[PDB]
């Protein structure tokens, strides 16, 4: 009995918060009680299970369990069987939900449900997180609500409450939004490219994460790694929280032979634990390391490594270069080691291989000094023009390159893209590689699953599914959108006055941001004069009229 072996192995506690969020994320758009419903229904139905681990249905697997329970109401996919069955939610999960942005009560209410009855309060909060975010780490969405319980255990407990409780919420709001994207990545990985892409990925990270691990090791960790991601992604959450719990158990055990920072983290509770060793800084580099070029360019064997395990040998060279190199991005590793695949399988054909492939590292260069040089001067931009400016300029760089894509997702994701200053520019050359390119991977694959729903930009497309390393260069070459024809002006489409003003500071940015889009949607060929010139306007029909909503709007789109 698959359920009655999962449910001891993480309890009832865990195991009613990993069965609300698998509902919640299968079927985003049902009312809480409902879920909380099938959760207890389930939930006895594993008890009855502990007992006589042969009580009718105890055989059947989790998703045959699930997907009936779920059918039972999904009828507000459910006309196929255990393997189609299954995919069918998977293929439904809805990336951007429309539901009702959520509001926060007054602080004195909040702490009232929380007192009165905090399992429910607490189940609420799983709840709306995951419907929203349909692809969230299961496992850290419980360290998430441990650490949600504790903000309120200790606020609504004190002198001025709200002072207390905002701020840790708001901190909490953008590490889950972070998170969620993080993970987003991942799954799409997984299911879009294929588990050697994530292993690829995985070699490289764990490999600059810990570099004094040998080969092997790594190779251990991304194995599991991996079954663990391919299981929460595929919905398996249970059994992604095991691997996860066991996997952790493990790394602790072996410490002395992977890192010497996980110290610190293997002294805590599992959550605590799991949330630790998964953000561990990277370790210190070892002291003598022979030169790359060593044994894989001067050597004479490389093609007779290559042609014996591609796989292992390709897999050594991606460990040794990115053990050195925490100062590179992930996704800048995968280049490299691709163009070295590419390499040797040309140059191994060749007449004198060793010839052939002993300028490799010259095909390095100009890899490497790309992401800088870009890197280096939007920094520059960015510290001379803060982060809303640095944000509007991205938002008309964008929709110039790809006009079709809806006006809210650029928004969005231009909105996203500048934070990327905001989060790396401080850092020191040193640092700032990872730190940018890795978070430009999160971010353009944002907009990639959104635009994957509802295409309208082959260009998105193309850059979003011809590579997985190279979407960030891919977007940066484009332009402007040449054949794109131009749209005619509408009313309505650049809307407001009054109700704007009791919007808040933020509400109202993103009020004349999305105006922007449409504006250039517009006037593509408008110039960063013009648009800069046009802004400004923006802001007096702003102050102005907070019925000029037509009044003064008129003398706006008059000079518009
Ligand atoms: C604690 N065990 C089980 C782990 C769980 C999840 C991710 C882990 C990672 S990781 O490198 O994938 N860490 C992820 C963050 C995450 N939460 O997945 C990252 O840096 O992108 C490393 C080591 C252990 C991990
Ligand atoms: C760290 N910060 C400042 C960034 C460095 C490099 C590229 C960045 C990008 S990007 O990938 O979109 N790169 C820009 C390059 C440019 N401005 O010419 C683009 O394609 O429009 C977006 C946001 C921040 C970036």
């Amino acid at each position: 009995s698959e359920v009655a072996h999962r449910f001891k192995d993480l309890g009832e506690e865990n195991f009613k918060a990993l069965v609300l969020i698998a509902f919640a994320q299968y079927l985003q758009q049902c009312p809480f009680e409902d879920h909380v419903k099938l959760v207890n229904e389930v939930t006895e139905f594993a008890k009855t299970c502990v007992a006589d681990e042969s009580a009718e249905n105890c055989d059947k697997s989790l998703h045959t369990l699930f997907g009936d329970k779920l059918c039972t109401v999904a009828t507000l996919c459910c006309a196929k069987q255990e393997p189609e069955r299954n995919e069918c939610f998977l293929q439904h999960k809805d990336d951007n939900p429309n539901l009702p942005r959520l509001v926060r009560p007054e602080v004195d209410v909040m702490c009232t449900a929380f007192h009165d009855n905090e399992e429910t309060f607490l189940k609420k909060y799983l709840y709306e997180i995951a419907r929203r975010h349909p692809y969230f780490y299961a496992p850290e969405l419980l360290f998430f609500a441990k650490r949600y319980k504790a903000a309120f255990t200790e606020c609504c407990q004190a002198a001025d409450k709200a002072a207390c409780l905002l701020p840790k919420l708001d901190e909490l709001r953008d590490e889950g939004k972070a998170s969620s994207a993080k993970q987003r990545l991942k799954c799409a990985s997984l299911q879009k490219f294929g588990e050697r892409a994530f292993k690829a990925w995985a070699v490289a990270r764990l490999s600059q994460r810990f570099p004094k691990a040998e080969f092997a090791e790594v190779s251990k960790l991304v194995t599991d790694l991996t079954k663990v991601h391919t299981e929460c992604c595929h919905g398996d959450l249970l059994e992604c929280a095991d691997d996860r719990a066991d996997l952790a158990k493990y790394i602790c055990e072996n410490q002395d032979s992977i890192s010497s920072k996980l110290k610190e983290c293997c002294e805590k509770p599992l959550l605590e634990k799991s949330h630790c060793i998964a953000e561990v800084e990277n370790d210190e580099m070892p002291a003598d390391l022979p030169s790359l070029a060593a044994d894989f360019v001067e050597s004479k064997d490389v093609c007779k490594n290559y042609a014996e395990a591609k796989d292992v040998f390709l897999g050594m060279f991606l460990y040794e270069y990115a053990r050195r190199h925490p100062d590179y991005s992930v996704v800048l590793l995968l280049r490299l080691a691709k163009t070295y695949e590419t390499t040797l399988e040309k140059c191994c054909a060749a007449a004198d291989p060793h010839e052939c492939y002993a300028k490799v590292f010259d095909e390095f260069k100009p890899l490497v000094e790309e992401p800088q040089n870009l890197i280096k001067q939007n920094c520059e931009l960015f510290e001379q023009l803060g982060e809303y400016k640095f944000q509007n300029a991205l938002l008309v760089r964008y929709t110039k390159k790809v006009p079709q894509v809806s006006t809210p997702t650029l928004v969005e994701v231009s909105r996203n893209l500048g934070k990327v200053g905001s989060k790396c520019c401080k850092h020191p050359e040193a640092k700032r590689m990872p730190c940018a390119e890795d978070y430009l991977s999160v971010v353009l694959n944002q907009l990639c699953v959104l635009h994957e729903k509802t295409p309208v930009s082959d260009r998105v497309t193309k850059c979003c599914t011809e590579s997985l390393v190279n979407r960030r260069p891919c977007f940066s070459a484009l332009e402007v959108d040449e054949t794109y024809v131009p749209k005619e002006f509408n009313a309505e489409t650049f809307t407001f006055h009054a109700d704007i003003c009791t919007l808040s500071e933020k509400e109202r940015q993103i009020k004349k941001q999305t105006a922007l889009v449409e504006l250039v949607k517009h006037k593509p060929k408008a110039t960063k004069e013009q648009l800069k010139a046009v802004m400004d306007d923006f802001a007096a029909f702003v102050e102005k009229c907070c019925t000029c909503f037509a009044e003064e709007g008129k003398k706006l789109v008059a000079a518009s």
